[PDB]
């Protein structure tokens, strides 16, 4: 297709040009194994190895047996687990600095819970402001010309998150299936107290993504919440621990409304339980973070697993300028 | 005591003098036998049979054998019973005159909508004004410098009878102790989502009344709906059955918040069940209304049922100005 002319452009100058050909014959067919290896091939000499590992492991997916996909991920397997690791490993290190620290800290700590609230309601479509949350959370009035909805969903996520901390947290023992739903009758009780704490009774879409059958959920839950109290989770390093429980229960969707609010309390449940700070997806990322979301359903969770360690060390890079 | 008085002043002139002096030694001692004998006569001057009947009918739980009390309540207990069976009367003619007429009518109707929210809310200490109520459910966007709680409180009043229409009104069947925390589930969610639609689980205090403990509470709730579905209640007069339904509810207590508001919502399903109209208890009568709900604790119900049926016939009268 236009790989053909994406190669010739590369071959000889045309690098910027080459890249716009690669993406119109993967948007023209996102399974084009050809396109995938050669584009893999192309962003490597960008020194990009993490993409173009997607890009031959995405590619094996199709055809498992194509010889040029297979050569180069043979070589690029190995390399992208050491990469990963060693991200690991710097974000254990900044996570030491921070764990060895008071009243400057007391000030981060006290503009992070206002700001998490904001892009965790904001990642989802609320309209309102830090300063009308501050409000909101230290008055609690009400703010002009904003739903109830909206300032309801505030009180609830203020709520759930002073629960975690009282009630979790320092908790000693296993995560039960009523732990996830005493955080989401908090979470949404304020804006839909009869759907709160409560399964889906109905089947729904997200995105492109069909979760279970409303049948299935309580038993697709109870395999989950096993798998939080596994030993396999347990030797897992916290920020893939973290981001795989996300990724599992936004999978499942159990509750009507607010799956990723409880998804992200849960996934910094993980996180702070393992001396880690809670970490916050901020609004503008929405789109990467549902890019990286469907790159799991397709295949690859590594996407979403680096996302989170991204969000992990800016986190971490706040409170150490801060410092 | 001051009664000897009391009868002095009596005695000769001093009608408003004595009236005073009587209710002195009625603070000093509410159990005061004689005093409320000699009462109860003194109303009767004043043709408040109704007021002696009660003063003779407590005199009499005190020293059941009191002469002067027996002989003058053996006279009063059926004539009582007429005057209260003739008012019931009154009240069933006027249902049928408002059962027998529309959009003259659809215009009081959704007036009052808004007009028991008010007064269900303001009764207990809600600032809300009907303007403020009436943005806060057609446009679902918060009041200015009121609180959230105020506001949530409105919200959750107006899904509770939304609930009660839809879903109980019409319904063939029995009451169920699950539909009376459906209600509350819905009146308190949006203020209290973890308590809303569950019972008590502490002893607490109600002005002078002690409810029962909560290990009993689901016991005494058992025994409530049965006779809400037993046919002794379904022989009384609606009227009756409401104010009583009310009163048995709120004795149990059965909830930390919501127990008035639930019980004034139960009381107006019964009546609408038998044909009658909601009835709203306004802002203005919480003083009365909490005497006769003290009264009924002291030993005599009927103050309150006497209380809801001038709010019936109030209401009725209002429906009645179309016609
Ligand atoms: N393809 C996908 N597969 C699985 N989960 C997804 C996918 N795309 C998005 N999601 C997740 O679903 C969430 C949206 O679900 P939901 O409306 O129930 O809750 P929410 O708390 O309102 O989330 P948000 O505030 O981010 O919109 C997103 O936040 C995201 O984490
Ligand atoms: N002495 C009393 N004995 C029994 N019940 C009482 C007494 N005084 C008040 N009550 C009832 O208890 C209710 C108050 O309880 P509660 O706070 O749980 O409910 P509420 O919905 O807030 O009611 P309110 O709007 O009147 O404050 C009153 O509405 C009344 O019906
Ligand atoms: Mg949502
Ligand atoms: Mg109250």
């Amino acid at each position: 297709a236009a790989l053909n002319q994406a190669l010739e452009m590369k071959r000889q100058g045309k690098r910027e040009k080459a890249q716009k050909l690669f993406m119109h014959a993967l948007k023209m067919d996102p399974d084009f194994v050809d396109a995938l290896t050669e584009f893999g091939i192309f962003s490597e000499e960008d020194k990009d190895i993490i993409q173009a590992d997607y890009l031959y492991t995405r590619a094996l997916t199709i055809s498992p047996y194509h010889e040029k996909a297979l050569v180069n991920r043979d070589r690029t397997l190995p390399l992208v687990e050491e990469i990963d690791q060693r991200y690991f490993s710097i974000i254990d290190s900044k996570v030491k600095k921070v764990m060895s620290i008071n009243s400057a800290l007391r000030r981060v700590m006290e503009e992070t819970y206002y700001h998490h609230i904001y892009h965790t309601v904001a990642i989802e479509g609320n309209t309102l402001t830090l300063s009308e949350i501050r409000h909101i959370l230290e008055t609690r009035y009400a703010v002009p010309g904003k739903s109830l909805e909206e300032q309801n969903e505030v009180i609830g996520m203020h709520a759930a998150m002073k629960y975690i901390n009282t009630t979790l947290v320092s908790r000693i023992g296993s995560v039960t299936i009523s732990d996830v739903l005493e955080i989401h009758r908090r979470v949404l009780g304020y804006v839909d107290p009869v759907e709160a704490g409560r399964f889906r009774t109905t089947q729904v879409l997200v995105g492109h993504h069909i979760p279970p059958h409303p049948q299935d959920v309580e038993k697709q839950m109870q395999e989950f919440v096993q798998w939080l109290n596994s030993e396999e989770a347990m030797n897992l390093h916290p920020v893939e621990f973290a981001a795989l429980a996300h990724y599992k229960l936004v999978y499942i969707h159990p509750f009507i409304d607010g799956n990723g609010r409880t998804s992200r309390l849960l996934m910094n449940l993980i996180l702070m339980q393992a001396g880690y700070p809670p970490i916050t997806i901020r609004k503008e990322q929405r789109s990467d973070y549902y890019h990286v979301l469907e790159a799991a359903n397709e295949g690859d969770v590594r996407p979403f697993i680096r996302f989170i360690a991204k969000c992990t060390e800016t986190t971490l890079d706040t409170l150490l300028f801060a410092t």
